[PDB]
């Protein structure tokens, strides 16, 4: 069995994705982490395709599903994998649905997180940067407007939800209540 981790901007996501990978025995692949490591190494598809996937200009499908398959290492990830933050937009995300149903991988849970504005307010309303954002938040709000209504029809027929606000150990109790038991 297998999981994909969905939700708008708002801190709560990756903390119960790494904790649920410790319970099940899986590769948790977050799409910013392996790509940021290729920015320090010096690839050239690391830096444009990671900024694009986070800032909001157009990123190609085949290289992004090639780096996901490199951290499958698949004779170990054919019956499991936890992805976080890859279906942001119906146009990149329909290539991953063409490979789960058309390629023919396990469908357990698309796990979408219901999270409040307060998580972004940790999400540096507390102390973390110096307006690299504002302009990156405006281009991300452009990719929010093109897709969110058609995206919630496709994934609203497919998904399971988690509530995720404030608390650490209570929010993990709701994440297994949706997926593990």
């Amino acid at each position: 069995m297998r999981v994909l981790l969905l939700g708008p901007p708002g801190a709560g996501k990756g903390t119960q994705a790494v904790k649920l990978a410790e319970k099940l025995g899986i590769p948790q692949i977050s799409t910013g982490e392996l790509f940021r490591r290729n920015i320090e190494e010096g690839t050239k598809l690391g830096v444009e395709a990671k900024r694009y996937l986070d800032a909001g200009d157009l990123v190609p499908s085949d290289l992004t599903n090639e780096l996901v398959d490199d951290r499958l290492n698949n004779p170990d990830a054919a019956n499991g994998f936890i992805l976080d933050g890859y279906p942001r937009s119906v146009e990149q995300a329909k290539a991953l649905h063409e490979m789960l149903e058309r390629r023919g991988t396990d469908i357990d849970a698309v796990l979408e997180f219901r999270v409040s504005e307060e998580v972004l307010l940790e999400r540096l309303k507390g102390r973390g940067r110096a307006d690299d954002t504002d302009d990156v938040i405006l281009n991300r709000m452009k990719v929010y407007r093109d897709e969110t209504a058609p995206l919630l029809e496709y994934y609203r027929d497919q998904l399971k939800t988690v509530d995720a606000v404030g608390t650490m150990d209570e929010v993990f109790a709701r994440a297994l209540r949706a997926l593990g038991k």
